Order: structure tokens, then sequence, then C-alpha cells
């Protein structure tokens, strides 16, 4: 009967803040992914505090971890209602001419293939939900339209990988949206920081805390319907972002 | 002296019609890339006929091949005026649900990192041109805007990789348009995605004539950072 969430990237930043906010609800079950859950002590403490969180092993783009978690979720809950992809990487200061191809591949693997692997391994569980949702936390930095509307931040590997994941989610919405009643969408969380902030400062960057971003994102997730949200690029502030 | 073109995928999709059209112009020198020049007999026949085409080895995303070609071009010509990235891969029947990650990586490596590697290795030569141009070919499948209403051809690895390269080209235009006056853009030849990579292929000759019109007229303020159809209009990202 519980609403079932699977949240990747749940040890840090927006993934942790989403897990913490949702864990305060009455009838939910949250599988919170960590590369190494036994050492994810704040996730263990949230599990103790709420009883709504199961910390689980989930490395980005690792097909074995994703398949194992789907097996666990199948046994424990039998469905997934919200699949929330929040395990990202954004390496600073990667100018296009002096950055090796491997850095581009690494961002593609985590930011594009990570969500791909989650959707592929969890699709059957999403089909068991009456109203399945798949939200990938992307970035306005992945908007190609915004490239000519924003200054260069030396973040091409990141932006490229987010443009790629945005295209992937559009393909998922087209294929499965109507068939399964699935809302598949990407969401810009804002510029997230806590002091975390020296990272955005070292990037060259309107700041919102992870908790404030999570509060806005869950409102979008809760209200989403296919006709208004399926296949869209949403922002935490309610607006739509061009691709 | 001659306007220098470097064309990856010169035997694939629109690349051959493009190489053939440009090769019949005055005062050009065309380095026409192929994965295996020994296998590209019609390209050798064009080089025999025009005297303006140099067939060269260029495997996509191969840094050694691109660096070797750049050394060759620097010696013969000392500059590149037009870098035209037309190599690519578009494997059929790759639905999202069942296609392994390796296939997506393969398409990203060829279709996204191929053009990146070309740009990295030829950047210095482009800056020697009085009006450097860098164009990447794509199909409508790379437009994320078009996905929701377009027919699903099970070409997700291709489309994702082209959305990625479109973003890379926009980033290159933003930085190097301002720094070097580079015109960097993506063009849609009007071919289907599955024709984009067929060896020695709107017809190709009509598409090539339309594209060279865009290449010749390109200016940074009107073409830089854009996704252009062969017909002059813009395609949403
Ligand atoms: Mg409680
Ligand atoms: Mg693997
Ligand atoms: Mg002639």
């Amino acid at each position: 009967s519980a609403t079932v969430y699977v949240i990747s990237g749940a040890t840090r930043g927006i993934g942790f803040a989403l897990t913490s906010l949702l864990a305060q609800r009455d009838n939910v079950l949250i599988f919170a992914g960590a590369r190494d859950p036994a050492k994810a002590l704040p996730l263990q403490a949230l599990a103790a505090a709420t009883g709504k969180v199961i910390p689980v092993k989930l490395e980005s783009a690792n097909e074995e971890d994703a398949a194992a978690l789907a097996k666990l979720v199948k046994e424990k809950a039998g469905k997934v209602d919200f699949l929330l992809a929040n395990a990202g990487v954004c390496e600073l200061n990667k100018p296009v001419l002096s950055t090796p191809s491997a850095t581009f591949v690494d961002h593609f693997t985590v930011n594009t293939l990570g969500p791909l692997t989650l959707f592929q391994q969890f699709y059957s569980l999403l089909t068991e939900s009456s109203s399945p949702r798949f939200f990938v936390t992307s970035s306005a930095g992945g908007s190609t339209t915004y490239v000519s509307m924003a200054p260069d931040m030396d973040l091409a590997p990141y932006g490229i990988s987010k443009a790629a994941v945005n295209h992937l989610v559009a393909h998922i919405a087209r294929k499965f949206g109507a068939k399964d009643g699935l809302v598949a969408a990407v969401v810009h969380p804002g510029l997230v920081a806590t002091d975390t902030r020296p990272f955005l400062e070292a990037a060259g960057l309107e700041h919102i805390s992870p908790d404030e971003s999570a509060a806005a994102l869950v409102k979008i997730f809760d209200e989403a319907k296919r006709e208004t949200h399926g296949g869209k690029f949403l922002s935490y502030d309610g607006t739509e972002i061009p691709w």
C-alpha cells in the first residue's frame, strides 16, 4: 500500500534532501541508493529515525547493482511508483580543447547511462504501479537552447551528458508514456549549495539549498500528470526549459 | 591559395556527393577521410579525375589518425578553412528498453567524440584560416524538440549521440565564435537517419548543392551556433 520510491545518489546533495523530506511522510517506502550503503551513515540514521528508508547498494551505471536492487524491491514491495535519478557528476573547469575524451565518457556514463540502467532494470516494477513516474534530475546547463543565452563555465562534459540524458528521457516518454501511464521527465533543481557553495563559487557562479530544492521538486513530482508533465523539461520554479 | 577542406566520412551518406561537388570547384584542396581508404575505390576514382581530392585515413574518434592527418595538412597547406564532420554510426533496431550500454557508448564515441577529436586536433589549423568554419552533419533525429511527435525508429543510441554533439557544437560556437571568429554549426542534409552512414550513396546531389550554399554564405552572426536545415531554416534543438 505504501508509495514506493527508488532514489539514486541518495548520500549527497539533492538525492539526500529528497530522501530526507519524503521519509517524513506517513505511508512511503524509500530505497535510497549509495555506492557503499554500510558507510552511508546519515542514510542509516534516517532509516532509524523514520522507518521509511532502506539504504541500498547502487553505483552509477552498474547493471549488477541495479538488477540486484530491482530483485530486492520486487520481493519487498512488488512495484515502484517513483524512480528518482539523482546520482550525477559535474567536474569543474573542463575546457573543450584541453580535456581528454575520457572525461566526456565519464560524464556520459554517470549522467546518461546511470539513468538508462535504472530505467532498464526497474521498468517491470514501474509497470506494476497504477501511476509510475521517472524523474531525472538534469540541469539547465544541459539545455542547448540556453547555451547561446548563458556564459561559458567550462562545463562542456557536464552539459553534453545532460543534453544526452534529456534526449533519452524524451525517447522513454514517447515509447512508454501513453502505454503505461508513465510520466518520464527531467527537472532542473536550481543551483544547489549549502556553504557545497565553494564548488559553485569555483565554477564561476540564484543559489538554493538542497532542502529548498527538494521541497520544490517533490511538489512537482506529487502533482505531475502525463498531459502537463510527460516528456517535459521542468524547472523547480514551475517553468519549462527549452531543450 | 586554395580553400582547404577536411571532410570526415567523405564516402558516407552526403559526404561523397559533397566531396564530388567541392572537388569540381576552382582553387580548392580536399582531404577526404575514410575509415579504410584502400576500400574506397569510388573515392580514389574521384581523386584520379579531379586532382583536388587527397584520400586520407580517418577513423572516428581515433586521435592518432586525426593528429597524423593534421600534421599532413599543416605541411601541405598550413591551414584548414572548412572542417566538415560527416562520419558517424547509426545502428538499426536499438530500442531503449533492451539495448546495452555499450551500444550507447559506441554511438557517443563515434558521433560525439569523433567531432570533438577532429576539432581538438585541427583547431590550430582552423585558426590559420581567414574565416574558419566547422560544420557537423546531423539528421532530424538529433532534435529533442521533435522526439515527442516524430515516429519512433528505434534509433535511440543515434539520437542521443546527436543531441550530445549538437550541445558540443553550441559550446564550441559560444567560445570560439567569440575568440576566433569561428562559424560552428550543425546542418541537416535532409536524408533519413539510416542514409546518413551508407557508403557511396531529396537526392544526395541536391542535398550537397543546398549544403554548399550554406557553407559558402555562412557568417557568424547568421549561422554560428545554429542547427540549420539544408533549406535555410532552423531546426529546434
Ligand atoms: Mg514518520
Ligand atoms: Mg557495466
Ligand atoms: Mg575542376
